[PDB]
């Protein structure tokens, strides 16, 4: 079910191709194996079911390998990691690698504590990843940026040096790096894009971020190029979030949480075509 | 406490008797000890609270034996299982048996992987069960396939094959077998019933089946005959789902999830009497 | 960030001062580290996010010390514990203690089973607590090493004996004791208050109590006087629950769960001033 829905030889990734990927997810209901934190497991599964994917949440070493093996994508999230779950994630990642299943990493809290930073780095050393998604700090810490340089994230900033961090990190780890923010910056070794969808209410719902990473997994299962897959996923998810906000921006974060799930099921190819904002960043 | 809301010497189980069991559940607020997967613990607990029961989710070896012995019913779900949790489920199950607390099993995943099938079998070997609720495949592979034939040209269920599977499984394991699906077939060693309630939206909410098994548990806690208890529980849950689907309309799976919780609390004896579709299967 | 919004000498805690504490919480978005169970993690995090605080869940012994020391408050919940998590809670508590991070304990289930009771006692023995939030029974069973330790009179419901219960516990443990119920009783070594807000629907939402305890943590992070912090936290939460129940009307606990999240976000400083019912108990 992993086809090719866009190529740079036909132009830059756009809203049209993004909408096509969304259709593919619905059509194939890809199995997405998520080994995520226990604060967002339920929401992750429901978000994927709403979208149209098939969530599988096995996490024990007694079954992760055989499950990742037959999944369309594997998503690892270290939100409430333990020595045991990090080992299970790596066992799962190695099985996925052996069977050509794309693996996505969400380094939640990388940099907050040493254990998280080192676990993220252990996963990257032992597992070939198709994409990594996190905020600027988590990515910086995960890829090994020097301590004192990290400061270049605080204060008011959301466009510029983040573009370089994303491409440079993608080149060092030969993967796709998605740096989350109001404006998302995504890049692989040779290409960079900025994404402008979503709504601030997402910051008031736990798992909103974790769900997106798993959503990226759903798209990588149906689109061969993870850069295109991730752009289509983030765009579709953001459009759904905007439509959800429209109907529940005044009710509150509780209603929005529910509305996000509603919209992931009702968002259409036409909505993505009309609202997705994807911009190619010139790199030369 | 426990009681008898119906007897076969007293006609076939019906909507009226089902409605009475529902009232009994709310009147007694039975302690339902559910050991389930981390993807549905919250939804399971909320569903039970909405219904009118008192959930307890202890899962650790250090306390499951103590919690199970004072509960009205013990429910075991094998999702996202591990060697560790299976052992705890057995300790809990034996404690429940020693104190006359009914145990209900949900063999989710049985037949899909060896660890699940063996774990389900391990529980059956060590714990006496009041009922087992799962889909056709999970029940067939758990019990072991002895009858293969069903119907030529794959299309649907059949019209008697699932009915045979249930009664034979019930006779082999000497328990109540509830095969769930768009038709629900419940049977014990000498009686079989088909249930026709519910709504497709349930497939879009994680923990749907998980919760249903626990609801069966709540009903087993107040009705002596597990066959009647399961019928009443499944009928009540299904009617609530139908009402929730009607209120939800086209809002989406998020709204339906919240509505199912709402309806598990607002569904009345009258709604059950009016909408529960229970049919006793004639077996000459 | 533990500042003072009410200097104790100008008068007792009131609805006006409690309201200002709420604004302080939203102004600082305190990092609340919660070590709790998967049945209530998601609601606890979403509730804190709605309120205006920043939730972080970390349980691994490899990182709890590091996470607790940078948190604004540490909250320990023994809900569905394991020998492993209790070990981690104590490690985190000791770290918090060495760095002046307030620690709040929710002794859920203490007394209902042996392991839970003992685990509650080990924590209090090894960790200095800023406050303990539980019901009359849990508080009694947790402080009552002997069956005579707690003196007074036994009867239905309770409150006065509850007042003496709270003072005895506060002085014995040298902390703030928050005994929740229809009417809340809160006391430290010198003062006692009764709070009259909230709604019965809270008993129909799993994680309602767990969330309240973590909310107390959020207020303790910004208000230096733990007694005042607990009062402001419980009052804000209760008022939000009242507005939520009104908004819900008679839809059901599903809608209430969502509306409670909405209101924790939309409840204003003015709402607390108007609805908060705080009464200083005259101790002669």
């Amino acid at each position: 079910m992993r086809g090719s829905h866009h190529h740079h030889h036909h132009g830059s990734m756009d809203a049209q191709s993004a909408a096509k990927c969304l259709t593919a997810v619905r059509r194939h209901s890809p199995l997405v194996h998520s080994i995520t934190n226990n604060v967002v497991t339920n929401f992750t599964a429901n978000g994927l079911l709403a979208l149209g994917a098939s969530p599988v949440m096995a996490y024990a070493k007694e079954e992760v390998a055989d499950m990742a093996k037959i999944a369309g994508a594997l998503v690892l999230n270290i939100g409430t990691l333990s020595k045991e779950s990090v080992e299970a994630m790596i066992i799962a990642g190695k099985s996925a690698n052996e069977h050509g299943v794309p693996v996505i990493l969400d380094p939640v809290g990388a940099g907050a504590t040493p254990f998280r930073t080192e676990s993220a780095r252990d996963i990257i050393r032992e597992v070939r990843l198709a994409a990594i998604r996190g905020n600027a700090a988590e990515i910086a810490h995960t890829v090994g940026v020097t301590d004192w340089l990290i400061k270049g994230v605080d204060a008011g900033e959301g466009g510029g040096d983040i573009i370089r961090l994303a491409q440079q990190a993608a080149q060092k780890l030969n993967t796709v790096i998605a740096i989350t923010g109001e404006v998302d910056v995504i890049a692989d070794t040779s290409h960079v894009y900025t994404l402008h969808n979503g709504h601030k209410l997402l910051t008031k719902v736990t798992g909103a971020g974790s769900l997106l990473t798993s959503v990226v997994g759903a798209f990588c299962a149906v689109e061969e190029n993870p850069l295109f897959a991730a752009i289509a996923a983030i765009s579709s998810y953001g459009v759904a979030a905007q439509l959800a906000a429209q109907q529940t921006a005044d009710k509150g974060p509780g209603s929005f949480q529910i509305e996000l799930l509603n919209k992931l099921s009702t968002v259409t190819e036409q909505d993505v075509q009309e609202w997705a904002t994807i911009e190619r960043v010139t790199v030369s």
